[PDB]
DNA sequence: TAGACCAGGAC
DNA sequence: CCTGGCT
């Protein structure tokens, strides 16, 4: 899922989980749990703890409860539902959290890839995996200066920026490639070419583009006329990760 | 800072 | 070979 999917299910599990308590944690793919270490250790400290808030911090999913926080990251495959424990599990569910009320948080990933990491609340965001991760991007923290400062101390592209957790938080591929087209800058500009009136144009449509969404121009599009010259969308391969661009509107 | 690395299986 | 986030 990408950042507003996940604020999607940040909003919409809370209150299917909101002052429940648990009373059991099952574990049938220990790698899944990163802290502690000892999947046995994660399991036995949850217990007792009742359900109290959910926070989104980039794409990881934050279950705030009594004394810890529940880290979680979906990456590919990842997803949560509440059901009854009376009922069978779905296939590839990893991990359940039994609730004293009968019900169950069931996290399914057939990827296996997603990660749990548990610290008490008050250290979470100094500890991996938050520990460095960069402003909200619908935040005032991230603001058009922050990203300049980013921006002219760098010699990489403006995507392999924008794609850095520490620069901005869980900005997707997807939404770097469409903001970088709203914006009408080449993902392969130097992050250090773009202009001051640039930049403010960038982080203007990066706000825009993930703040609808949370609420597509190149994306996929490859071979397909532009929605706005009409120019074929281009894709490459630019910082790891496939590319999409119109080669008239960006520059 | 550029890749390499990696979670696990898929075709 | 697909993909976000240690050398
Ligand atoms: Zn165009």
């Amino acid at each position: 899922p990408e950042l507003p999917e996940v604020e999607t299910i940040r909003r919409t599990l809370l209150p299917l989980i909101v002052g429940k308590t648990i009373e059991d944690v099952r574990i049938f793919w220990p790698n899944i749990i990163r802290h502690p270490r000892d999947s046995e250790a994660f399991a036995a400290r949850m217990i007792g703890q009742t359900v109290r808030g959910l926070e989104r911090r980039g794409k990881f999913l934050k279950f705030l409860l009594d004394r810890d926080a529940l880290i979680s990251h979906l990456r590919m495959e990842g997803r949560y539902a509440v059901a009854s424990a009376l009922e069978p599990l779905e296939p590839h569910t990893h991990v359940v959290f039994c609730f004293t009320d009968g019900s169950e948080l069931r996290y399914r990933d057939v990827a296996k890839f997603g990660t749990m990491h548990v610290y008490a609340k008050e250290e979470a965001d100094r500890r991996p995996p938050l520990a460095e991760l960069g402003p909200e991007p619908l935040s005032p923290a991230f603001s058009p200066a922050v990203l300049a400062e980013r921006a002219v101390k760098t010699k990489r592209s403006v995507k392999a920026l924008l794609l850095d957790c520490t620069v901005v938080a869980g900005f997707g591929n997807i939404y770097v490639d469409e903001s970088l087209f709203r914006a009408g800058i080449l993902p392969g500009r130097p992050a250090a070419s773009l202009s001051s009136k640039e930049i403010e144009r960038l982080h203007e449509e990066m706000v825009a583009t993930i703040g609808e969404a949370v609420m597509l121009y190149v994306y996929g599009r490859q071979g397909n006329p532009c929605k706005r010259c009409g120019t074929p969308i281009e894709k490459t391969v630019v910082a790891g990760r496939g590319t999409h661009y119109c080669p008239r509107c960006q520059r």
